[PDB]
């Protein structure tokens, strides 16, 4: 064939600044929170 030639954002679980969600186990990145 053609042949090549070569922002952390930290906090804590406090109510009701950040919680867990219903289905948290089921969600990934930030929508977990």
């Amino acid at each position: 064939k053609m042949v090549v030639t070569l922002v952390v954002v930290t906090t804590i679980l406090e109510s009701p600044y950040v919680m867990m969600k219903k289905n948290h186990e089921m969600l990934e990145g930030n929508e977990r929170y």
